């Protein structure tokens, strides 16, 4: 079926929790044996959060290459994007080493640092330019560079140096600030001019590695992005847009990183996104 008109025929239905859980009997399961060994514990978040072993992303050190991160990638889309947890004390020098690896452009920020009272990530960039961070586990230099704070999200300039080989990065911090501590945004508009901006920075364009992308587990928001990006792409390539399916390619993206969008309100709002992006890019 098209993607509106499905959309009204689940609500007036009210089987949106019917749909969901389809999603999660079809979804794919691989095996992610590198994330459970016991070394690796205080690298996890989440015990039920793991990347699978087929697409995790490796770090190039030969001591323990493991972080929870995935790589996602969209063939007919020619997307790709890396999904990963919000990183934790003992992690923040791994993070900025896959961003340096990996040759990222941009790092999109979902979630606060503090929601529900309790910490949901490390505070892992710096707040003032005259304060940098050194990360000495992986001899890597971050510095702020700038800082435009909006209504709805912030974006940072950072520079990144390899303090090995005294090369410098610019990578750019899109921080999207607004999404409430319980359930999703009554309307997409926000989030959909969030996308725009990230695009418009060349952080998701083939020049540069994949943007990495993050929220608390790196599973419900993160997912929520990659799937209307995806879709809105597909909808721009494709002779008949109304072919776009949001729950094959959800189930698409599925074969990368288990768990993407954690709730069936998360899933109506990925099509409310998809639905007025597609008004707004013509
Ligand atoms: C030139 C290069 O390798 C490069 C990679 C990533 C980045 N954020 C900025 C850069 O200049
Ligand atoms: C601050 C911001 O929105 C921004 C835009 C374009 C760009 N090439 C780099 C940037 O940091």
């Amino acid at each position: 079926m098209e993607m509106e008109k499905e959309f009204e025929q689940i609500d007036k239905s009210g089987s949106w929790a019917a749909i969901y859980q389809d999603i999660r009997h079809e979804a794919s399961d691989f095996p992610s044996r590198v994330a459970k060994l016991p070394k690796n514990k205080n690298r996890n978040r989440y015990r039920d959060v793991s990347p699978f072993d087929h697409s995790r992303i490796k770090l190039h050190q030969e001591d323990n290459d493991y972080i929870n991160a995935s790589l996602i990638k969209m063939e007919e889309a020619q997307r790709s994007y890396i999904l990963t947890q919000g990183p934790l004390p003992n992690t923040v020098g791994h993070f900025w080493e896959m961003v340096w690896e990996q040759k990222s452009r941009g790092v999109v920020m979902l979630n606060r640092v503090m929601e529900k009272g309790s910490l949901k990530c490390a505070q892992y960039w710096p707040q003032k330019e005259e304060k940098e961070m050194i990360f000495e586990d992986t001899n890597l230099k971050l510095t702020l560079i700038s800082e435009d704070i909006k209504s709805y999200y912030t974006v940072r300039q950072l520079e990144l140096e390899n303090l090995t080989t005294q090369e410098t990065r610019e990578i750019l911090h899109f921080h999207y600030t607004t999404w409430p501590d319980f359930g999703v945004p009554e309307s997409p508009a926000s989030f959909l001019n969030f996308l725009f901006k990230v695009r418009e920075s060349g952080s998701l364009s083939p020049e540069h590695g994949p943007v990495v992308v993050h929220c608390s587990a790196g599973i419900g928001r993160s997912g929520t992005f990659c799937l209307a990006d995806t879709c809105l792409l597909l909808m721009d390539k494709r002779k008949d847009p109304s072919s776009v399916d949001i729950k094959k390619v959800l189930l698409e993206m599925r074969k990368f990183r288990m768990g993407l969008i954690q709730t069936a309100d998360q899933l109506r709002f990925s099509y409310l996104a998809v639905i007025e992006g597609a008004k707004f890019i013509m």
